[PDB]
């Protein structure tokens, strides 16, 4: 059973998600209980629960809280954290290819929820302004957790703790989160992407300013480990019907089994420079 309403969860640890929960709190009429391992707020609106564990490792987790309420997805609140120290927001589906060093098994992938993760990254382009500093980037798939079969994505601000204690970032994420659990539209079109550095430059102009969003989307540092069948895999669970490639970023190996894997699936291969000219919104 999936019930119909959105579930956004966060780490007690993890400053980002906190302050993220507590505008979120503001939001709606909540009613706090404590059932098990973890610390629910309910409302009429949407559902926010809270865990001792910690995101990344937390396999199984839409299962074990799935036993005291209904819901459709799953939105994960986190911090993001990165050596570049740069000030984002950032989108992403967790998922392993070839290695599993912070979460979740090997070749294993999260179920994505690609509708809600591109009417939150338009909420959010309308209020990026509001914090110039910051800058919007898609991250490919990546990290655990990996065992999650409800539709999910994780919500991010980074990339240190300056940014994580940042109340307002916290605030316009909060905003577009509630934007993206209201939102009716749900017809975007939906690719795998394959390609790119693990900001992914190419996916991340799509997502802001075309028709299209992403389920799943692989870096070049995993083309080696990649196969036709996992990328079938990824594209039925993304419910794609599309593969977007970065034409400056596959070669022709990756492009082979990427030509598979489309056929296989029955979906269409776009390069990523045709999707934001034929695909634009306004």
């Amino acid at each position: 059973f999936q019930g119909h309403m959105k579930l956004v969860v966060c780490s007690e640890s993890d400053t980002a998600g906190q302050n993220i929960k507590d505008n979120l709190l503001t939001f709606a009429d909540f009613e706090e209980k404590d059932v098990g391992e973890f610390k629910l707020y309910l409302s009429d609106e949407f559902y926010i629960a809270e865990t001792k564990e910690r995101l990344i490792y937390a396999d199984h987790i839409d299962e074990k809280l799935a036993k005291y309420i209904d819901f459709e997805e799953i939105l994960f609140a986190s911090r993001h954290s990165s050596k570049d120290g740069r000030k984002i927001f950032t989108v992403h589906v967790s998922g392993n290819v070839g290695t599993a060093d912070f979460g979740g098994k090997p070749y294993s992938l999260a179920k994505p929820s690609p509708q809600t993760m591109k009417n939150y990254v338009l909420a959010l382009r309308e209020r990026l302004d509001r914090k110039p500093e910051f800058e919007f980037t898609m991250e490919v798939t990546h990290h655990g957790p990996s065992e999650i079969s409800k539709p999910s994505a994780f919500y991010e601000i980074g990339s240190t703790e300056e940014e994580w204690k940042d109340r307002e970032a916290a605030e316009v994420v909060a905003e577009a989160m509630l934007d993206a659990i209201r939102a009716e539209k749900m017809d975007w079109n939906v690719a795998v992407g394959v390609g790119g550095t693990h900001y992914a430059p190419r996916q991340t102009e799509i997502m802001l300013t075309t028709t299209f969003t992403f389920g799943h989307n692989f870096a070049k540092y995993t083309f080696e480990h990649l196969t036709a069948e996992f990328l079938v895999k990824a594209v039925k669970l993304s419910e794609a019907e599309y593969i977007i490639i970065d034409e400056k970023s596959v070669n022709s190996a990756v492009k082979k089994i990427v030509n598979e894997a489309a056929e296989v699936a029955g979906v269409e291969v776009l390069k990523s420079k045709k999707v934001k000219k034929d695909f634009r919104l306004v």
